Order: structure tokens, then C-alpha cells, then sequence
């Protein structure tokens, strides 16, 4: 029962880990397994785990969306217009996990804190 060491780091993949594993339901669960179809339980709590792996302080949803977003331009999920919290997998996950160069990846450790010194 370790889950202690990790590295893809990222958000929008953090959900499947969850998915995978019932224990993780008050928290999240498949909505429509049809079609890959999932919804954020509660965001309060849900967060409290991406923001307590990621050693950060205070991690709020609104910060944590603001992966999932990025994601929705790559045309990979697509976020329901009726619902909130409501997050569907159009394309599969694992068909663009690799890293290399400027990949997803890159944006593991970035949308999470620190000025863009533009």
C-alpha cells in the first residue's frame, strides 16, 4: 500500500489513478463508462488529495482546474455545458502519454504556482 513515488505529476491523469480504484468514489466515480464519462464528487475533498501528494498548501479547485482547461484545447476532454464539475474523455488518455520534449508532461509543475517572467 505505497503510493508514495510518483512522476508524471500531472492533473488531468491524477483522475484515472482515482477512477481506477473504488476507494476513491465518495471522491470521484465513472459517470457514464459508456463513454468514458467521469464527474468530480467533491472538489473540496478531491482536491485536498492532488494538493496533499503535491506537498502544496491550501490547494483549491480553481487552481486545479486550471489544467483540465489546457487539455480541452488539445481536444482531448471535453467539459459539459449544463453540468459543473463534469469532465468527459473524448480521446484515450494513454494515446498521448509519452515525454520527450515539450511534452504534456512539461506542464506538470507548471499551471500549480510561479510567476511566467515573461
Amino acid at each position: 500500500g505505497s503510493s508514495g513515488s510518483s512522476g508524471c505529476r500531472l492533473l488531468w491523469d491524477y483522475v484515472y489513478q482515482l477512477l481506477s480504484d473504488s476507494r476513491y468514489e465518495n471522491f470521484i466515480r465513472w459517470e457514464d463508462k459508456e463513454s468514458k464519462i467521469f464527474r468530480i464528487v467533491d472538489p473540496n475533498g478531491l482536491a485536498r488529495l492532488w494538493g496533499n501528494h503535491k506537498n502544496r498548501t491550501n490547494m483549491t479547485y480553481e487552481k486545479m482546474s486550471r489544467a483540465l482547461r489546457h487539455y480541452y484545447k488539445l481536444n482531448i476532454i471535453r467539459k459539459e455545458p449544463g453540468q459543473r464539475l463534469l469532465f468527459r474523455f473524448m480521446k484515450t488518455p494513454d494515446e498521448i502519454m509519452s515525454g520527450r520534449t515539450d511534452r504534456l508532461e512539461h506542464l506538470e509543475s507548471q499551471e500549480l504556482s510561479g510567476p511566467s517572467s515573461g
